[PDB]
């Protein structure tokens, strides 16, 4: 490949000390730059820009200009959009030129010439008196009638999840173990091998912020948006190639807040585990551009897990940033569900059998036995309820399971009340009414249970 | 003006989530955001000396920045803070004219000895967050309140505590070494979920009591005695459930 960088050139005429590399300037000059003999090379760039309702002001930064250079810019709307104002300022905000509306009043143009040793310019386009405009800019190109701007550095990102290690249903947070990777290109980080005799330079056990502060160069630092407390990190390394290609690697264990949890439909609920990585720099410096899948996003492990992942996705977006501008965001989302067989077999079948015991006793015609069995079955129900109390999260609000337990307990107690009434009726000599009540209860109870189940399904799952 | 004047500070606070309440030690934990803004000509700089329009400090407290630049700044603390405070996105940035602002995302635990649980579960409580300046009132004073977001944010799903109303106010309190310091207070009025307690406790209790009431219609007193004895055991079982 070729190479890039700055250089120092020493030329001598009949001065044998030059080949030592230490020749100090002397005598009268004899050579000059060749490019000065011809017209300077022009650079031209065109951009399409749009001023949304909340984004009526736009600014762009230019590359450095050498003394004697010239700058030209013009703006022409795509359609019937009104002509915006155009102006040019340096990096401090000092005005240098203002746009002039042409006599065929469809465009605005600007011109400037460089006096200082180094000039850094900013182009302002504003319509704050879906409009879309065409912006044309050139250096040493007066023929604009018939890259100049700086470009953001592109970052590649990737993330993999190894294990979900905990979920807190009262404080609404979860913890995850995984791996993160970043990669970008920066010519300012390049070095010359002959000064170190090596091809790879590395930094270990340091955050990107610390390395950036040590080498005094801007780097794409990041943070987890919903991080709770400190983060544990292993195998943290940064290494750079002579061309300037850099990469970051980290293995992390972190706890993330998740206020989006909703446990109303427990245990039939479905949840989302979202992991957000945000750059700590403005979008005009660094931006996420590509997604790399270095491993499986969701890793398989031996044995069963409490949460089963159904699907996942990865996406890049932009979010508002402090001190204006914008910062990039990388999001990983996992869709998870619980193990249904566990809850069904552990809770619902025994509950059904307990309910059946209280239902079947109405076939008896000896009401004392019916009363005694109902009284015993209520105690059995309460004992089973606290036995399963361990799988009953205390959240401060009702779930589906709590409502079902309450309804079942109420019906079980009403059975005892009806049994007492039937016993009294049989004692007074009205056995026919007791038999009619038995038939009514035997018909009605399963209908009530089925109707309650239908109502719950309608009100919670559709 | 002949006499020196205090610098005017604008403050704002937002609550994102209440993450826990301790009823025995009487404290609670909250997640939110804090913002400060003030103007000081001594912080001004010349753009041509940096080639920039904004100067920033990151991951540092106001006290540390004040000690680094050797100028007085409006430091602050949480009055009832328990233990260390977790902070994210901490930044201070200044404009050439001298306008400065502070930003912080925090998670903190605050003591609350004012809790009163006598009327449980029908009790109502106040969650109060107090921010005090660590400087005398003749140097810095809170002047205005900024509502940069909703004061109490909405979250998907139900919460254990329901916020009924809120308020924000600025006052003055006595300070060490005399004088006075400013205080900014945010108060949330909260209550519990009543349907949960009513349906989970009172209806089953009513049915259990009715079982012991109905048995007096019987004229076979052995059956009445046996059913009463069983119902007492059922009552104890439900109580420990
Ligand atoms: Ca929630
Ligand atoms: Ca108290």
């Amino acid at each position: 490949t070729y190479t890039t960088g700055s250089f120092q050139l020493i030329l001598g005429l009949n001065a044998p000390q030059v080949i030592s590399g230490e020749g100090e300037p002397e005598g009268e000059v004899f050579a000059s730059l060749a490019s000065l003999e011809i017209k300077p090379e022009a650079h031209v760039q065109e951009l399409e820009i749009r001023l949304d309702k909340d984004t009526r002001y736009l600014t762009q930064h230019t590359r450095n200009l050498q003394p004697g250079d010239t700058f030209h810019a013009l703006v022409e709307p795509i359609g019937e959009a009104p002509l915006p104002r155009l102006r040019l300022t340096d990096s401090g905000g000092k005005p240098l030129a203002f746009g002039l509306i042409d006599q065929p009043g469809e465009s605005v143009e600007l011109n400037y010439t460089c006096d200082q040793d180094i000039c850094e310019l900013v182009v302002h386009v504003d319509g704050t008196d879906e409009a879309v405009y065409r912006l044309l800019v050139g250096i040493n190109a007066p023929n604009l009638r018939e890259s100049v701007f700086l470009e953001s550095d592109l970052v590649t990102v990737g993330l993999a999840v190894d294990q979900i290690v905990g979920v807190d249903q009262r404080s609404e947070n979860f913890s995850v173990v995984g791996t993160l990777k970043l990669s970008w290109h920066d010519p300012k980080l390049g070095f010359s091998p002959d000064q170190c005799g090596c091809t790879v330079k590395s930094f270990e056990d340091a955050s990107i912020r610390a390395v950036a502060g040590e080498i005094n160069l801007p780097l794409p630092s990041f943070s987890f948006y919903n991080q709770q407390g400190n983060r544990w990190s292993q195998n943290q390394v940064i290494f750079v190639t002579p061309d300037g290609r850099a990469s970051y690697f980290e293995r992390f264990t972190v706890t993330l807040q998740a206020p989006d949890f909703d446990f109303l439909a427990y245990p039939f609920d479905r949840q989302k585990f979202s992991i957000k990585v945000d750059l700590a720099v403005p979008t005009n410096m660094f931006i996420f551009n590509e997604i790399e899948r270095f491993q499986q996003v969701v890793g398989d492990q031996l044995g069963e897990e409490e949460w089963v992942v159904t699907s996942y996705s990865q996406e890049i977006t932009e979010v508002p940033f402090e001190r204006g501008s914008t910062n990039s965001r990388f999001t990983t989302t996992l869709l998870v569900k619980r193990n249904l067989e566990y809850y069904i077999l552990r809770i619902f079948v025994p509950l059904f059998l307990i309910i059946s015991v209280s239902w079947v006793i109405f076939f008896l015609k000896d009401y004392g036995r019916q009363l005694e069995v109902a009284s015993g079955n209520l105690l059995v129900f309460v004992a089973f309820n606290f036995t399963i109390s361990g799988d009953l999260p205390r959240l401060g609000y009702l779930t589906v399971l709590d409502r079902f337990m309450i309804v079942s307990f109420c019906l079980t107690a009403i059975v005892v009340l009806i049994s007492v009434c039937q016993k009294r009726l049989g004692a007074v000599g009205k056995q026919a009414v007791a038999a009619q009540i038995d038939t009514w209860v035997l018909v009605i109870y399963p209908l009530v249970y089925s109707l309650y189940i239908i109502w719950v399904y309608l009100r919670f799952f559709t």
